[PDB]
């Protein structure tokens, strides 16, 4: 079957093959949209399919398709999973597989870059001392002293669910979160709960409002342990204005390096829980989403009073002018420190030329609309006025239970 | 079958039943969501006007009483012997007012029980639409404190008698391609403005000309109507801080009245039922007029600001935007037209949400639809989960006529 999109603004109009190698459900039916929520130990029955599926498709790639050399891979995987009921992947396979998984990221804006990730294979690792080891590199690696390279690091896979690797924060650079006594918090909002684990577990807080949070690790089912990134490896943005000199007496900074820990990478049915990966930002998920979102930094109105803008009514749109200043910071303090960073305006267009390209010479290009139009000036963004598939292909990333709920704790 | 949705400002949950009692389908499957796809007899007739007359005596009240088994047993009488039926005056009042509360794409539905219903169902011919129409439209406008409203035609029969208001909204601006290659006016128009002309229009060829409407009664060939222009109640754009912002010429009208949908109630087609609110200023500041496909703006504005349009990363689209958006605003404001903003509209559309949840069970909406097309995470709906399904009554979308007619 064929399915269309069209472009409302271009009246291009693509059509959508890929959609038929989807395996995994949406969560919608023909009764209702599942399409705006957000978050909507396997047997070798259910193995040997997911790992014939995988391998195919990986032949398929190098143009090796029922080959010898696949044939035999076949064969050894097949007798690896009866006997150890699991298996390895090659080296080849892993970066294919980890590729692929950023490929197929529906919510992903920035996957015009797919097919340029560093790859670094970390399945030797034994401990967390091993995993902050490697941590680091990967921080080192991607930071570039401001030219930001993508990068991956994966861990082991999971074998019975009791020996997980875990990354227990949820980025690898994130700023500490602390709740007081009158109610109020004293920097990331968002952070509080894991701030206060990393505290009981020894950590000694600063407690300012932009204190880097210690890596917390485990390994092989252990109990996490605390380590601090070096600080001269953490790369870090004072947030100025061009036109605006009192904006940096509002004491803002930002870190460079985005980078997300707390996913599962799936490939031909194994499971990667501790698999971190990064990229660059996209102004707007600093100066919209960390700054101006209510329930994280909320700057909008020490920006707005700074400014003098009308704030007794919604309808002088003071709210939107504050937001466009912060927003042209971000921009600008990464830019002269050059540090990489790309604007939503660039980001999309960029991302409208992958889909067109990925539905030529993929046949498709599933992309989730409510999470790639950007959360600001949404209409102005050629994404806006795209019409958008979103299906499950793997391998893929997927979101995982937060550890502190599930981790069986030794002592 | 009992569905969560949860609100990730604020932490509120609620728990969705009224998805249950849906009737029509989505589009998406299990393997496919269409979540972003702008458009995804006698025996079908009387399940649907059970299913309606259900809601509606359960709703004064009434359910199993003898007037409710006494209507459906004269309804199901009406449907043997004429293969159709009429509705009581309440019930097509309840039945468009629930119609718009059960509008799944529509930010204003806290407003959905103040809803002055026209009943239009004797009209026969395109004056007499028009005769609805004007006064529909003077009754709305108000001179400016705007009132909801809703006029309604004839119900199809056979499908060849078809009342149409061929206009995609009562009241919008031509477009006439120039031999300059350019557009002149709104380009969302060049095809009914042509139509128009093909059959007779004096088009001013300017930049804001009131289209005519263009009337079908009972599936006849569409006439020609200018609304008198006392009528159409238009908001000159000047900005509050930049003298320069009326140099540009720009206007919009005050009514904002869609008129190319359908309304079903209890399985009965009502393929002219124009319906009218007030505006939320993005509608007209970031989609009227920045619309790169649209009257496209920015790049005039940002000029006359003087901003660096060298690089993206300026964000001068941006900043053009928000005073488009604050023009607007101040405008009708100052000359006292109802208009809501985005932030106030979202803010009662998420009391709304709350108010449906408690005394509903649920509330469909469209995600991609609710959040405005501008600061989209700054608005409360951006971060509010929304179960999208469709329930009866309900406006729904239907080929353009031009297309469908037989001259
Ligand atoms: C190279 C520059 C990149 C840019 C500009 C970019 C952009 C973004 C943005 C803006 C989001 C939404 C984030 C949010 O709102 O929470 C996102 C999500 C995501 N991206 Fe990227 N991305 C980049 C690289 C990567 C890489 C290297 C990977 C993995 C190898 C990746 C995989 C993902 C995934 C799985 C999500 C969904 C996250 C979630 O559900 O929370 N992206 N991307
Ligand atoms: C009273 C003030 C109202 C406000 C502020 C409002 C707000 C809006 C907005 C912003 C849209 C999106 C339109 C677009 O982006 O193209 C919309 C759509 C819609 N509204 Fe309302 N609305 C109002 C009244 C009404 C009334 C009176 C009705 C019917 C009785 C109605 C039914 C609908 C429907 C069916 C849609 C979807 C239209 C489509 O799919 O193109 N609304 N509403
Ligand atoms: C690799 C990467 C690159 C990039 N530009 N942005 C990201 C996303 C990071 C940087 N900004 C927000 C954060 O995402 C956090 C995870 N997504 C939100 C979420 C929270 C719960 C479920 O989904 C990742
Ligand atoms: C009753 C009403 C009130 C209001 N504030 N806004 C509207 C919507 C009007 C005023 N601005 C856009 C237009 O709707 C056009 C129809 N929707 C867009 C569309 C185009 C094709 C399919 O769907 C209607
Ligand atoms: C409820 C809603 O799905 C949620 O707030 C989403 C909307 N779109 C998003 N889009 C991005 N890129 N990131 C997000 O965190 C969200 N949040
Ligand atoms: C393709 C996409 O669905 C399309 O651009 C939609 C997005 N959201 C919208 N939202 C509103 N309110 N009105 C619109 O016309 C659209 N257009
Ligand atoms: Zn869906």
């Amino acid at each position: 079957r064929f399915l269309k999109v069209k472009n409302w603004e271009t009246d291009v109009v693509l059509t959508d093959t890929l959609h038929l190698k989807s395996t995994l459900e949406t969560g919608c039916t023909e009764h209702i949209c599942m399409g705006s929520i957000m978050l909507p130990v396997r047997t070798k029955d259910q193995l040997f399919p997911l790992a014939k599926e995988f391998l195919d498709q990986y032949y398929s790639s190098i143009k090796r398709f029922g080959s010898k050399a696949h044939m035999d891979r076949l064969e050894e995987v097949n007798k690896e999973i009866e006997s150890t009921s699991t298996y390895q992947l090659k080296d080849t396979e892993l970066i294919y597989g980890a590729k692929h998984a950023w490929r197929n990221a529906s919510r992903c804006v920035g996957r015009i870059q797919w097919s340029k990730l560093q790859v670094f294979d970390a399945r030797d690792c034994t401990t967390a001392h091993g995993m902050f080891n490697y941590i680091c590199n990967h921080v080192k690696y991607a930071t570039n002293k401001g030219n930001l390279r993508s990068a991956i690091t994966i861990f082991p896979q999971r074998t019975d669910g009791k020996h997980d690797f875990r990354v227990w924060n949820s980025q690898l650079i994130r700023y500490a979160g602390y709740k007081q006594p009158d109610g109020s918090t004293l920097g990331d909002p968002a952070n509080v709960q894991f701030t206060e684990i990393c505290i009981q577990q020894g950590w000694k807080a600063p407690r300012g409002r932009f204190d880097v949070l210690p890596l917390l690790l485990q390994a092989n089912g252990n109990d996490p342990e605390l380590f601090q990134i070096p600080p001269e490896l953490v790369l870090e943005v004072p947030i100025r204005h061009p036109k605006f000199d009192w904006f940096k007496d509002l004491g803002l900074k930002w870190y460079g390096l985005p980078a997300v820990s707390n996913m599962l990478l799936e490939i031909g049915g194994l499971e990667f829980s501790a698999c971190p990966f990064s990229g660059w930002y996209m102004g707007t998920e600093i100066g919209v989403r960390d700054y101006c979102d209510n329930s994280r930094y909320n700057i909008l109105e020490e920006v707005a009073k700074k400014m003098d803008l009308d704030m007794r009514k919604t309808s002088s749109l003071w709210k939107d002018q504050a937001l466009v200043e912060i927003n042209i910071a971000v921009l600008y303090s990464f830019q002269s420190d050059k540090v990489t960073i790309v604007d939503h305006h660039s980001a999309t267009e960029s991302f409208i030329k992958h889909m067109e390209n990925e539905y030529r010479c993929r046949g498709g290009c599933p992309a989730d609309w409510v999470w790639i139009v950007p959360p600001m000036s949404g209409s102005i963004t050629p994404v806006f006025h795209q019409e958008m598939l979103n299906y499950r292909l793997t391998p893929s990333f997927e979101y995982q239970p937060d550890p502190w709920n599930t981790h069986v704790w030794k002592g």
